[PDB]
DNA sequence: CCCCCCCCCCC
DNA sequence: CCCCCCCCCC
């Protein structure tokens, strides 16, 4: 055998099984003569035979590929297939429900990819990674973990036959450290890319950097039809395949805006839509507790021939399946913005859009990364509207004016432009992504804030530069707390004083806009109402007192009597619920990390010492 | 800033986790070979900063150490100081006691109270992944902590751990898989081998490797936890390690022998009527729940169906299935008004603690893996349990006095049984054993420190079959056997090696369904290559007729035929468990029957 | 200027 | 014949 017969048979082997051999033959031409590297040429070919056997095993295990006929991606798959075949990067943009997420991996398989390497397929959320993987496996009549596997936090079903591997973008970023060239994959699908989270942008930057060193790798950026040109120019003017099928125009009804109920507008819209022809209603909510209160309210009403279905992140597998079951009458679906573009709620014809969303945004006033509930962008509101366009005569009720909509900015800020650089640097450092200033971002953060973010991380003990940024074990712990680094540092210090509960209450409060209102009209009853929670020692302790006051009285009152209590005590109902959501999410993360949380409230003595760590 | 030395830096390694201490120690050993003292100093100055960094991981873990409490009612809780002192002062301890003592849930706490679990993890093995997850959830609950925190678990497909995990529940197979990336098991300062009396290949492999390992791991402590079945064998293995017997008071159980009268003349009705007669006999006794042992889940379903047709007064029939919901999985520990009859397999013999059981009914059988020399196949027959097992089943109604275990066989039948179950190592074909050791890197089978070595006359035969199948290959000086890609795929199939090769070959041709049909039929006794087609066609016919008529009407069909419904049921049972294993390995199975003679080329 | 591998493996 | 240190690499 010659050097060419062994080099060219590697192109049949797996990607990982071609690296250890192709640059392995170069060692054979080095020790300075043959007749010992002519018998090694014969014996390393035995290993090349056994390698190609696993390729044939994977081929023998590939299922027959089928597609639902009713999906635009199914109908248009030939154009998509030729675009993927002929370009290293393709932007696939299409209306929600076109079949991008469930059919794109199949098209990659039909094209022959996924044998010599895996087709990695990222999602923003673990629930979507798992749910998508079950669905494709089922469409192909396979078991999850066979041809279609998945890898999320706490759950990893990827066998030796797996060709498509669903995962969260977070999961894919964490694998770079161990596999700098991502050699496990021949194809990578970045899905829901229009969310422009830090994770997505981290992947888009890293992949663009990686491409020159991976001529065999193919990239498919999959997203809603929202300024996809930006993805295109980033990947050196990669083609954009717009895969939207037929969509019908949607009627937009504007329903803008002392004892009026907070949810009264939603009740009105619900009753109005109930008078329309059959079709389910999708209601966009700002969070889980808002969805809970709204489901409880709508049930109290006993809407005739109407069933209420709240989409919680904590929904069991039994509940998630009822979303796609046939149902008798009219169904009202309550969801956060996950069903905006990511989820595909079936049977939807009418939408109620309060117009707000929880979004991560750094406050220069408070010096804190926060989660303001602010009006959504036009592009975001148009996605919510678009969910009615699957059929004709869809109705979208917007709980705001037309002037308001026209005024709102066109697009949503990508997370990279609304996050303090300390958080960004910490994640990059934790992921081994390199120096923030040389990273090929799609859109770069403000370079003038890099030094401030580096100093903060040092002052917090998160990194070691006294050049060569390294995480400290404390820093590794901060990077896993999804709140502002300064606030998270305080939480980590509270565990040494047995007041993590209070640290999380205070952190939660500081991560939102002040729930204590003070309108122009009264300006005195609001002040006297909130003075019931002043603490002589610190402004922060007022939040703990207000927190304990709120907890006791959601127990003494019903869900409806509570909302009256909020406007009775000049408290923002939505912000209170958000305060409760964030604390719950934070408490679950903290406890999963083994950080001790005090059961009984720790007195205001040890809370002082722990507070004086942040700044 | 100032001069550092080997002595100073080495003294700081002891503030570190054993992993870090080992690494830095070997890094310092290298610096002893550096001829340039300036270079040594520079390395020291750098290494000292990293030691400072690494020592912080210990402080974070200490900050997460939970407060330890013990249920007052448990014998292990009541003897915790004696247990704690034995663990402290010995490198290996054998903790043996009746089921329900609190060995599984309280031992990991005891190690944490000793101070272990910080510089290394307390690994805790189980034979079943469900047990590993369930125990970790339980201890975490008892400690008022979230699973994945200080108490975590790692099983196939589900890893709930964190940087602060101190106790790590896992299957013994998970621990064995970790050996080839950590030969010293430096992740752990403590390893608890639970249910050790089951004497599976996995357990014996761990006991063998642990015994080899201990001289290289003076900072490691081992706790062998088992039922009270010949624990002196474990003691002798680990150089006469002390045995701490943690049972509470012993409450003798009354044994009634009720050999099955062949009154109906039907083997399946005759057994059901024996269970009915046992249930009657027991309901004439003081209040108490009944635990009926079964050999499979198909048997549980049929027997539970039968007992319900009886219209029993104020009695609930609770079947225990492996795939039970976490809702139905909870009710077994909850209060009930009347009498409850619980049907379970031998998972309820020693591993599980079904509460409130005063009476036991024991048919005396279980599925056991045993290599048949006649057929040259590793079979999974139902066979009479050992005396040790039947006493374990009897023990499960001895929580208080006046327990009654009814044995559906005679005393002579009981005495004819062997004193102990054969350990798996002594009833498994050597080809499977050698394959499994080679996949794990456990070394030559003739030098492995087995608790009980297999008969070495079979070793060369096993190597031959594994060479013929293409699972292994010998190399440079015929000193170590090495695995091939095919053999690794064979390592993952819990069936006979020759049958396993067939399953993989069926994957090429889309007839893994048929390969499983043949495989499960060969691992049992028939209800009756051209012979294998009879297996498939019988299977297909039975499946169709099973969906055609009711469950009751289907039993009438088997008896109006030269077919035994019991063997049919065990065939379907084995197949189902086989299909579950195949699916978890990502091997595709055809839905429709493979077309004719598509299997010929696969045999 | 320290640590470890193959028949994809480590101090 | 083939690679590595922030526990990495043909
Ligand atoms: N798990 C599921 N069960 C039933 N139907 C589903 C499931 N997932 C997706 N679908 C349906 O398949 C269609 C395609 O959805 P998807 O592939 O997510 O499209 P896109 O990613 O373009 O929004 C949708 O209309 C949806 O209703
Ligand atoms: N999952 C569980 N739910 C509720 N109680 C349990 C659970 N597991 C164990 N227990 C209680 O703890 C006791 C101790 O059981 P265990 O620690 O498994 O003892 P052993 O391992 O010695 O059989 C049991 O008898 C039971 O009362
Ligand atoms: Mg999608
Ligand atoms: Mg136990």
């Amino acid at each position: 055998l010659t050097f060419t017969a062994l080099q060219q048979r590697l192109d049949s082997l797996m990607l990982r099984d071609r690296l250890r051999f192709s640059r392995r033959l170069h060692g054979v031409k080095k020790v300075k003569n043959p007749d010992a590297q002519q018998a090694i040429f014969q014996e390393m070919a035995k290993e090349i035979d056994q390698a190609a056997g696993k390729v044939l095993l994977r081929e023998a295990a590939r299922p027959e590929i089928t597609y639902p006929d009713n999906l635009p991606v199914s109908q248009k798959k030939q154009d998509i297939l030729e675009a993927i075949r002929d370009h290293q990067v393709v932007i696939v943009a299409g209306e929600t429900g076109s079949g991008k997420t469930t059919q794109l991996p199949k098209i990659c398989m039909e094209l022959g990819r996924g044998i010599k390497g895996l087709i990695g397929h990222t999602q923003p959320r673990r629930l979507a990674a798992r749910t998508v993987a079950n669905r494709i496996a089922e469409e192909l009549k396979t078991e999850p973990g066979g041809c279609i596997g998945y890898k999320v936090r706490f759950s990893n079903h990827v066998s030796d036959n797996t060709m498509v591997k669903l995962m969260t973008d977070g999961i894919l970023l964490a694998e770079i450290q161990q596999d700098r060239l991502l050699m496990q994959y021949d194809t990578i699908i970045i899905d829901e890319a229009h969310e422009r989270s830090l994770n997505i942008d981290f992947l888009l930057g890293y992949l663009k950097e990686l491409l020159p060193r991976r001529p065999d790798l193919k990239i498919i950026i999959t997203s809603a039809t929202i300024d996809p040109e930006r993805f295109s120019r980033h990947f050196n003017n990669a083609p954009i395949i717009e895969v939207s099928g037929r969509t019908y125009p949607v009627e937009v009804r504007y329903r803008p805006i002392t004892e009026r109920d907070q949810l009264q507008a939603i009740f009105d819209a619900v009753d109005e839509l109930s008078q329309e022809s059959p079709g389910d209603i999708l209601i966009f909510m700002s969070g889980e507790r808002e969805i809970r209160d709204t489901a409880d309210a709508l049930n109290k009403l006993n809407l005739r021939h109407t069933e209420i279905l709240p989409l919680y992140a904590r929904l069991s597998n039994s509940e998630q399946n009822r979303v796609f079951q046939s149902h008798s009458g009219r169904r009202i679906v309550l969801a956060t913005n996950v069903a905006e573009t990511s989820l595909t709620v079936p049977g939807i014809k009418y939408v109620i859009d309060p117009g707000t969303a929880r979004i991560s945004r750094y406050s220069y006033r408070t010096k804190v990364q926060r989660l303001p509930i602010e009006p959504i962008s036009q592009a975001s509101a148009n996605q919510r509207k678009g969910r009615c366009g699957r059929v004709s005569e869809g109705i979208c009720i917007r709980l705001y004016s037309e002037d308001d909509f026209l005024s709102r900015p066109e697009f949503t800020d990508p997370e990279i432009l609304r996050t303090n650089l300390a958080s960004v640097i910490l994640q990059m450092t934790a992921l081994g992504l390199g120096d923030i200033a040389a990273f090929p971002f799609v859109e770069a953060p403000d370079k003038r804030n890099i030094q401030d973010g580096v100093r903060l991380l040092e002052e917090l003990g998160a990194i070691t530069t006294d050049s060569a940024y390294k995480l400290t074990p404390l820093g590794r712990q901060l990077s896993q707390l999804p709140v502002d680094p300064r606030l998270a540092r305080m939480v980590l210090e509270a565990q040494k004083h047995g007041c993590v509960r209070e640290a999380m209450i205070i952190t939660s409060a500081l991560s939102i806009q002040d729930p204590r209102e003070r309108p122009m009209d009264k300006q005195q009853a609001s002040d006297e109402k909130h003075r019931r929670f002043h603490d002589k020692e610190s402004d922060f302790l007022a939040f703990v007192n207000l927190w304990n006051y709120l907890g006791e009285q959601q127990k003494a009152l019903s869900s409806n009597a509570f909302r009256r209590l909020c406007r009775t005590d000049y408290l923002n109902y939505l912000r209170v619920r958000e305060w409760q959501d964030i604390y719950t999410q934070l408490r679950q993360v903290v406890k999963e990390l083994g950080i001790p949380v005090n059961s009984e409230p720790a007195e205001y003595r040890e809370i002082h010492i722990a507070l004086l760590t942040g700044l």
